[PDB]
């Protein structure tokens, strides 16, 4: 029925030299004596301090170039490991499909869009002064540097799921199912179908809606045919999906999604990593400062605005379409 | 040492 895949090694994109770039503090406002016309009318004065200013600014330029190289490495890696939700149509073929392993820094991380990643490198200066006054035209430059070259511009974000255990989106219907299908495909595509599992419950499953999990062998079961479908956990009842997963519930990671806002949300959990996803109708208003785990997510036009006290947390969201996911499943069912 | 020096301190 299906072909065979062999565990060819993963390729390595050049990682980050995650060190501690250090910057020398500027000079210390050298005291300038009065010009004194008497000894200035013949035809440690400004010339020397200007020379020193120029030297420090040159040094600063060099450091800026180096940190930009580091930023280039970082964006290169992050683009390599979370491509845009169209290239993934071509990935199921080549030797990079199950290229994610539990030893690798990117594991069970699900891309959702592009915004400012804070440049994991250090950027620490060794300031040792007790409010001594530093030269104005150097300190100004260093300060104006340490704020714009510290955060990478729009970069592939990460909605990691290895330490969330619950995701609950809020907002319009299909805008939600978009980001959901998006990162759920991005998840299944990179990791061995023998390593992580997914579950579904929805009323109109086979209508161009959640049907598309048909050809999915990530939703599979061990030792069961179900006639045509791998496991076809794809259902409409909640506790029924639980029972279909009750033996599978026990590490193969589990990803249970629920297109139903009602029908007893939070009824399996609340375990040790098995993640639940549930689209909700409406929000809490005074949540007790939601834990970074099991958080709240609102879907704007192109934002995925987190819930904190609105901290958009994504400025351009990654959205998928239904038919695209359909063609994804179709292509991937081959190997 | 110029007067204008200490006056600056």
């Amino acid at each position: 029925s299906r072909l065979i895949f062999e565990h060819q090694r993963r390729l390595t994109p050049p990682t980050t030299r995650k060190g501690t770039i250090t910057i020398e503090p500027p000079p210390q406002l050298p005291r300038v004596v009065p010009p004194s016309l008497l000894r200035r009318v013949l035809p440690m004065r400004t010339e020397e301090v200007d020379a020193e200013r120029a030297d420090y600014l040159r040094y600063l330029s060099v450091v800026r170039d180096n940190v930009r190289a580091h930023a280039a490495e970082q964006r290169a890696a992050l683009e390599w490991s979370h491509p845009e939700p169209e290239v993934l149509a071509t990935i199921p073929g080549t030797r990079r499909q199950w290229e994610r392993d539990p030893r690798d820094r990117d594991f069970l991380v699900l891309r959702a869009g592009r915004h400012d990643v804070p440049l994991d490198a250090a950027l620490k200066v060794k300031d040792t002064a007790d409010e001594i006054d530093l030269e104005p035209v150097a300190h100004s430059a260093l300060r104006g540097l340490l704020d714009v070259q510290r955060t990478v511009r729009d970069a592939p974000t990460g909605l990691d799921v290895a330490k969330l255990a619950r995701i609950t989106v809020i907002g319009e219907a299909d805008e939600a199912r978009a980001a959901i299908r998006a990162w759920i495909a991005q998840a299944v595509t990179w990791h061995d179908p023998t390593m992580l599992g997914v579950a579904l419950a929805a009323p109109d499953l086979e209508s161009g809606d959640w049907s598309w999990l048909k050809w999915l062998p990530h939703v599979d079961v061990p030792n069961e045919a179900d006639g045509v479908g791998p496991a076809r956990y794809l259902t409409t009842s909640t506790a029924e999906l639980r029972e279909r997963l009750a033996p599978a519930l026990a590490l193969k990671h589990l990803l249970v999604v629920l297109d139903d806002p009602d029908a007893d949300p939070d009824d399996i959990a609340r375990l040790t990593g098995v993640t639940v996803i549930h689209r909700t109708t409406e929000l809490p208003n005074r949540e007790q400062y939601p834990d970074p785990e099991r958080p709240i997510l609102r879907v704007a036009d192109g934002r995925i605005e987190r819930w904190q006290v609105w901290q958009p947390c994504v400025d351009v969201a990654d959205a998928m379409s239904a038919a695209e996911a359909a063609h994804i499943a179709r292509r991937l069912s081959r190997w």
